[PDB]
């Protein structure tokens, strides 16, 4: 395990994560109103699916060797398992918050899947300059999500309690500035250009992931935009 | 790329899935009705996944090499990957248009998916004879789904609108006829018997493929069936 | 097929589920109301997909060999393809039948997906150490699932119907008792110690499988709990 520099910050991150998910797990034992015990599943799941997937980076069964550029380059596609499902599950819960229709969400939804699943076909592609073409589809898709969540979400939220507006706006802002730097990190790392070496990439996401997820749940689960409006 | 003879289609087929993208995307810009809302992500996300699994079947990521019949026989899976979440989709598609009962709609999608998941083991078996035996199973899980498309669905959009009725039977029968046809093209192409060459089968489907998708979403999407009866 | 010893377990285990299939298939026919199509949809789907994946296993197609211990062990990665679905699909079935909230169906089916894909990367893992982490993180997944069955579902059942009440209780405690067998067969086959042989842990997972599914399914579907209160 050690044998690889950037094992450090794997096993913070798998630390961070199991740690995150205690908490939260802990902390919905006490709640029984239905709108909560939906945010309390959803944002607890996220950080126990990235415990799973930071743990089988830092064993080494998330890591696959992809030939290009005429080398054998480490790439953890555990990464993409993570995030296929935590994603969308983000997105849910500021889909839920703002009571948004299904035809949003399924867009939104969807929209992600492409992300993800376009980054993950460049991330594992042998042909150098075709890793690029997919870094853009999945970039076009992730602008869209960020689209929709600025031009089709915010003023849904305005029409909604102040509390959850107040709340949507802040998650919303997280998530737009955390999530745009994925993209760049992966371009300018080991799966891209590779100008910046996997051990300092490593720390990068560990970082935007931590933030992303853990950040993104100690906000929203301390909020009572959570719970119905209730007596 | 132009290695293959069969890549003119494969970048036919994209280009022609690209272009649907785009045109239902900029269709369903102008509308804010919460039902019409559903069929357009659902039938905009179809030709959006379509289109990168067509590119990846052009430059070479999405096909693989199998052994049988004591050759090295090239096998394009990523059609597998498109199909798996494309005609579940468009099953919801018509599901909605009559307002399915839940377990109907579960019954259709987790037959579509036996549909497909076995017909990607067929694909992917070496054991020549036992590849039929896969096919002819898909093909149940086909039939079933014919039939509830005809017993089940014909009979709910008769008390429905008339324009749903109208538009469901006509976008019913599109169904019946091109889904049919996957069948035999797969039996009779290099995953089957081997009698057609690689290069037509991947024309027929790329026809199939747009008729089934962009062909079905023009007429889904013209239609006045997809907005709620409003004043 | 007959090269391998356990293949006669695989083959009744087909033969079962087939069988197993087909009566809960006719059986449906005569069904209207909504809420039993749910129920019977869900409870068809259970057995035809675990016949597909029995299928896989006794074709060889649902096989692999992983390194670990110094040897070449055989190991069925079919029988995971197979529970990703068939195990939501079952807690479902409980869901369902005592009206859970949705926050709590998520918890239940994310709980599950873990339980399921850490079992898998267990079963895959080449460091023999490690499986075993694998198979604990499973397990503490699994031991989720079932306190909620029992403190947050019988208390659900008991202010509803009596046929609903009595029904989830005895398919509460046919599933507690034979969900829990599964991580002890594990532990001592061939994915794990190794001290029962591969054909008699066949055996042990094809009585519990065909308990788990047809038998639930024969409990479940014989029951008036699945029929919404009608006059
Ligand atoms: C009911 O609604 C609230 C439940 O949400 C909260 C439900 C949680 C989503 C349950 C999911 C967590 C599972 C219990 C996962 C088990 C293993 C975890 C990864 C634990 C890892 C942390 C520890 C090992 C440090
Ligand atoms: C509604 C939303 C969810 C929409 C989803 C958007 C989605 C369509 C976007 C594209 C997803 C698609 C790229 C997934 C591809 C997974 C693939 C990378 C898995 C690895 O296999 C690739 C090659 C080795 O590089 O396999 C070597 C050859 C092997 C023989 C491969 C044969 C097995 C195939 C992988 C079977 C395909 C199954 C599906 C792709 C499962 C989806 C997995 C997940 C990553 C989406
Ligand atoms: C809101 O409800 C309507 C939105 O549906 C419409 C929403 C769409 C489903 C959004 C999904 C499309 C994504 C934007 C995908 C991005 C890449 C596409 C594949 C674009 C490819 C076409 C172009 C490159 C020729
Ligand atoms: C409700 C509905 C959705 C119901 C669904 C119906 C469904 C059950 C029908 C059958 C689906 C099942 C056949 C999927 C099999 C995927 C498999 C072909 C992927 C490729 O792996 C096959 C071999 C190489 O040929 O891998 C070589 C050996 C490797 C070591 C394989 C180990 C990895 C396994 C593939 C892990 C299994 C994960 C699940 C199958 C993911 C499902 C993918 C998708 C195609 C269904
Ligand atoms: C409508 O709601 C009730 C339908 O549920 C019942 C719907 C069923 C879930 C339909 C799914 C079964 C498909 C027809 C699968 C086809 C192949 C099966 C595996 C048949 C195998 C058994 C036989 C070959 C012995
Ligand atoms: C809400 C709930 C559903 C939450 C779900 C909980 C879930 C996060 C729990 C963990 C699931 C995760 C372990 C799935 C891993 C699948 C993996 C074993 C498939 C086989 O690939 C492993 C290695 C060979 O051993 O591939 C060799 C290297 C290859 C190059 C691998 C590259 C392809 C990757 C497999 C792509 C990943 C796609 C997703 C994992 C699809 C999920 C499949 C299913 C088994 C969950
Ligand atoms: C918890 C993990 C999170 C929130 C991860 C978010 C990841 C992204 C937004 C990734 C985006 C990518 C692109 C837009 C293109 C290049 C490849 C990706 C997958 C890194
Ligand atoms: C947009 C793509 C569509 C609508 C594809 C539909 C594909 C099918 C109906 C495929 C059916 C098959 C069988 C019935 C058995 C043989 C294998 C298949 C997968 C080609
Ligand atoms: C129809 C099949 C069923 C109901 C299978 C249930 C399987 C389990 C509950 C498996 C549990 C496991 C663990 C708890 C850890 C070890 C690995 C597993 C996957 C066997
Ligand atoms: C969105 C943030 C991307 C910028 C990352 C900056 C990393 C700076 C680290 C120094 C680069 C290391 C190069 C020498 C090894
Ligand atoms: C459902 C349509 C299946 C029939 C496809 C007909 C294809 C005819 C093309 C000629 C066959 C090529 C054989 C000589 C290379
Ligand atoms: C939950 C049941 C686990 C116990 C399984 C008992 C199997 C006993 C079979 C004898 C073991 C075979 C060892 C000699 C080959
Ligand atoms: C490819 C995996 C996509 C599914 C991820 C799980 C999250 C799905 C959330 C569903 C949102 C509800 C839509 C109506
Ligand atoms: C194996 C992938 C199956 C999921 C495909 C995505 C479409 C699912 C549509 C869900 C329909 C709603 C059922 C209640
Ligand atoms: C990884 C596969 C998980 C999906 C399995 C299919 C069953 C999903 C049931 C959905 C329950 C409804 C939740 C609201
Ligand atoms: C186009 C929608 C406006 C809000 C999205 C901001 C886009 C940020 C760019 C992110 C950088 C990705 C490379
Ligand atoms: C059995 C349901 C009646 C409607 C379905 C028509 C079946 C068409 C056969 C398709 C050919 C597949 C090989
Ligand atoms: C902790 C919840 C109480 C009900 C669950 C009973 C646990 C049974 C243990 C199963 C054995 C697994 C190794
Ligand atoms: C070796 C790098 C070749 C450049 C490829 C860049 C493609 C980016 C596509 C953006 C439209
Ligand atoms: C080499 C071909 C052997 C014939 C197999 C046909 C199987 C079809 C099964 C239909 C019930
Ligand atoms: C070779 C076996 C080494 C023992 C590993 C057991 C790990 C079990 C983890 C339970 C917390
Ligand atoms: C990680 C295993 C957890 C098992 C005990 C349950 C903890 C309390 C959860 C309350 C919903
Ligand atoms: C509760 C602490 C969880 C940390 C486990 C993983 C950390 C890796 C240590 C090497
Ligand atoms: C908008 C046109 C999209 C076409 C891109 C793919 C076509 C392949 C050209 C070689
Ligand atoms: C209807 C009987 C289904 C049995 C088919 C599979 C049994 C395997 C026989 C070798
Ligand atoms: C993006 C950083 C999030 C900071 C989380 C702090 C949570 C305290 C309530
Ligand atoms: C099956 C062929 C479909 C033809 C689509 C034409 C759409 C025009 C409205
Ligand atoms: C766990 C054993 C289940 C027994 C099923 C018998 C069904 C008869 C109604
Ligand atoms: C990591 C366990 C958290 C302890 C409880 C915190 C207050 C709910
Ligand atoms: C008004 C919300 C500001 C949140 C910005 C957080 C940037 C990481
Ligand atoms: C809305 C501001 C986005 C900031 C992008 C930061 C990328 C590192
Ligand atoms: C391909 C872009 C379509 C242009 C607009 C068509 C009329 C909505
Ligand atoms: C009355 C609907 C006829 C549609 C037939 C289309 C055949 C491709
Ligand atoms: C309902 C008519 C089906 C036609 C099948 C055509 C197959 C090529
Ligand atoms: C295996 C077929 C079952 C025959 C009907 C049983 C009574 C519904
Ligand atoms: C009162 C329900 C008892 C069911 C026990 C079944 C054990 C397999
Ligand atoms: C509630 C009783 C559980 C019995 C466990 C049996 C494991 C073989």
């Amino acid at each position: 395990i050690t044998g690889r520099p950037e094992w450090i910050w794997l096993a913070l991150g798998t630390a961070l994560m199991g740690l995150g998910t205690l908490y939260f797990l802990v902390k919905g034992m006490g709640v029984s109103d239905p709108d909560a015990k939906k945010f309390y599943a959803i944002t607890t799941l996220v950080p126990a699916i990235a415990f799973t997937m930071y743990l089988s980076m830092l064993l080494g069964y998330g890591l696959t060797m992809v030939p290009f550029g005429g080398e054998q380059n480490p790439i953890y596609w555990a990464r993409y398992a993570d995030w296929l499902f935590t994603t969308p599950l983000l997105l849910l819960d500021l889909a839920l918050l703002v009571d948004a229709d299904q035809g949003t969400i399924l867009a939104l939804v969807g929209a992600d899947g492409i992300m993800i699943g376009t980054g993950l076909v460049g991330a594992l592609t042998k042909v150098y300059s075709y890793r690029f073409v997919w870094w853009a589809i999945s970039t076009a898709a992730m602008l869209y999500i960020l689209y929709v969540l600025f031009f089709g979400f915010t003023s849904k939220a305005e029409s909604m309690r102040p509390e959850v507006a107040s709340t949507f706006k802040v998650l919303r802002n997280v998530t737009v500035v955390l999530w745009s730097a994925y993209p760049v990190v992966w371009l300018i790392g080991s799966e891209g250009a590779g100008i910046v070496p996997l051990n300092i990439e490593t720390l990068l996401f560990m970082v935007l992931d931590v933030s992303a997820k853990v950040g993104f749940g100690l906000i929203l689960l301390r909020s009572r935009a959570i719970f119905g409006e209730a007596e």
